[PDB]
């Protein structure tokens, strides 16, 4: 029992801002990351992930994105970047740590690890992201498919759906992209439940925060292969495919759920803070829990942060949140 | 789709060991190996792990352990003989994978991975250990527990428990280890399902291989501290601690299961295989199952060979297993 005022939990973009902030503050705070190596989900993005916005509109607090080279920052650009933070800044982050639970200890809160570390705390910044949390919806006869399935989340590499009849389902960015990539080798469907919407060719991920999805290379050149018609959702699952209600049916080889992510909350379960829909409650700021006000959220989504979940999106949040802390350890 | 003659399915000693063999017959076959590195379950052990037997009693087929310095081999020691032996027998290892399930594919099986890839097999050796499926009981009142619990699986270090009462709950070497250790931070309980039977100080493991606790230095230490004294089972826990039978009470801030594994064959569901006991029914040679004559299965443990989850005492198995697979083939 290291006692701090603050435990980070989660050590990717989000955990590096709040730990950004808390360093130019007087308090004293940890930040507790499960990966084995800095970058947070970044690695476990598939091969070809680039970011859709150049380095300088993916930056966050403080010391800027390094320059690249393409139109858009590669996967390994971003692990790099966030590995270099955490050096510039000497910020406290330990890993590999996964935290099992929060929970009260009187005023304060008792952070506890798999193996039996402690830390108690006056806060927690719960920034733990969605990566670990991918959804998959439930449709009928879904466990009576007998060919392959896989989240965005496992996406790897196109190889795998060489040749086959794949459906993509999910018309976010995961989609889009992933579709745009296995399309390149196998006969493809885009399964969506609301027509899908589309940025303009001349405009990146920068609008998505001064406020669909964005036309990136690949998925620039896959609109021109003529592949990203979407067709909406069946009414069931058969052993070989799919079944729509006008009767039809299409067999598939393989499935990719594009479907999202929900926060990944499982440490606060038992503190009565996680919703049904899988958030928390919490004040105007959108940061700070109804239910339990030593606990903040960082990073998750609209729900706690217009575009909190994105790298320039988050430091706002970061600065409102530590503020806020920072008050109320004084 | 990839096609070989042997899928099998974890790379750790249990999985090089089938992989020596399927080297030297003709068969063409691939290791699918779920870690971040070679060396198996080794990887996720605590740092003080030491093996019971000598280098040469903890040698898997064809190349030996290297000669370690101190009496027994350090956890490194195992990682690196484990990788060393890939390399010099150039094993065809893929790691990362995790092979999500194996399923009927016509005359064969179809192995299929979480990101999509796929092989097709006329036969599989499933060698994926135990420590994937940690086992703890489910004793009365234990949901209300109040303090740390957490299983041997993910024990690492003991400065965690300085200061606690600590129970240690399983009468196996896991429990001797942990419990020496950790008694020496913190005052300690000792709470196992029969007495526990020690064997003599003046020999070690390779014992158990010639037909139960190894009287390792930690634990002849541990003895003489006055501390190797098991009580028996409580009959239920409170938010403080535990009660036994007589209505003795005592207090504790972290419970340790070393409570045993199961064998990991979340892989093999689906294909009527896995017991309610979480094993599989096998023929009289422990090797083969019953229910698919095309899957073997090697490492587990007793039912499956007896002395099969060692190093030592894989190698027969081994051979035995890709013999088997060799004929199957013909
Ligand atoms: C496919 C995809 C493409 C994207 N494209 C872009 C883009 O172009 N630009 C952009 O700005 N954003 C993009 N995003 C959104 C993006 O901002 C990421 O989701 C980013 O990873 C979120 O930051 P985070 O630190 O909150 O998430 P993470 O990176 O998920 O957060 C860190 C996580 O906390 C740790 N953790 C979780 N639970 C525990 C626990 N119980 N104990 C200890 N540690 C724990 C995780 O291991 C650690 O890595 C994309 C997201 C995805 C999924
Ligand atoms: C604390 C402890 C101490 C021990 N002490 C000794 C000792 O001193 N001497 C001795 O001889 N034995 C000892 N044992 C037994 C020992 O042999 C280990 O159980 C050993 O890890 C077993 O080897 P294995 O290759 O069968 O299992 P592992 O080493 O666990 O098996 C390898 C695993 O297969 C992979 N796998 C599982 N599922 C999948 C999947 N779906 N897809 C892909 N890969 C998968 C796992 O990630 C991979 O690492 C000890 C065990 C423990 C737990």
């Amino acid at each position: 029992m290291d006692s701090v005022d603050v435990v980070v939990i989660g050590g990717g973009q989000s955990g590096l801002s709040a730990g950004y902030f808390l360093r130019r503050s007087g308090l004293s705070y940890v930040i507790l990351d499960a990966e084995a190596s800095p970058g947070g989900a970044w690695q476990h993005a598939w091969h070809s992930l680039h970011l859709f916005s150049p380095a300088g509109w993916s930056s966050i607090p403080g010391w800027p994105m390094p320059a690249s080279q393409g139109p858009y920052p590669a996967r390994a650009e971003v692990l790099a970047y966030l590995a270099q933070y955490e050096q510039k800044y000497a910020l406290p982050v330990l890993r590999p740590i996964r935290v099992q639970r929060v929970s009260h200890f009187g005023e304060r809160l008792r952070v506890v690890a798999r193996d039996g570390r402690q830390w108690l705390a006056r806060a927690v910044i719960s920034a733990t992201g969605t990566w670990g949390e991918a959804y998959t919806p439930e449709y009928q006869g879904l466990e009576s498919f007998a060919g392959i399935q896989l989240h965005s989340a496992h996406y790897s590499t196109p190889a795998p759906f060489a040749g086959m009849r794949v459906a993509i389902i999910g018309g976010g960015n995961s989609g889009a992209q992933i579709l745009a990539e296995v399309s390149t080798v196998a006969e493809t469907t885009w399964i969506t439940q609301h027509e899908p919407a589309f940025l303009a060719d001349d405009v990146d991920g920068r609008v998505l925060f001064e406020r669909d999805i964005v036309m990136v290379p690949p998925v620039l050149d896959a609109r021109a292969r003529g592949v990203l018609a979407a067709v909406p959702p069946p009414a069931r699952f058969s052993p070989t495919g799919m079944q729509w209600a006008d009767g039809t049916e299409r067999a598939f080889d393989a499935v990719i759920w594009c479907t999202g992510f929900r926060p990944a909350l499982s440490h606060l379960k038992g503190l009565d803070l996680v919703t049904p829909q899988g958030q928390v409650e919490v004040d105007g700021s959108g940061l700070r829990a109804l239910a339990v006000p030593s606990v903040w959220l960082l990073g998750y989504g609209d729900w706690n942060g217009m575009a909190s979940a994105t790298l320039i999106g988050v430091t706002r949040y970061a600065r409102e949140a530590v503020r806020q802390v920072t008050a109320y350890c004084a």
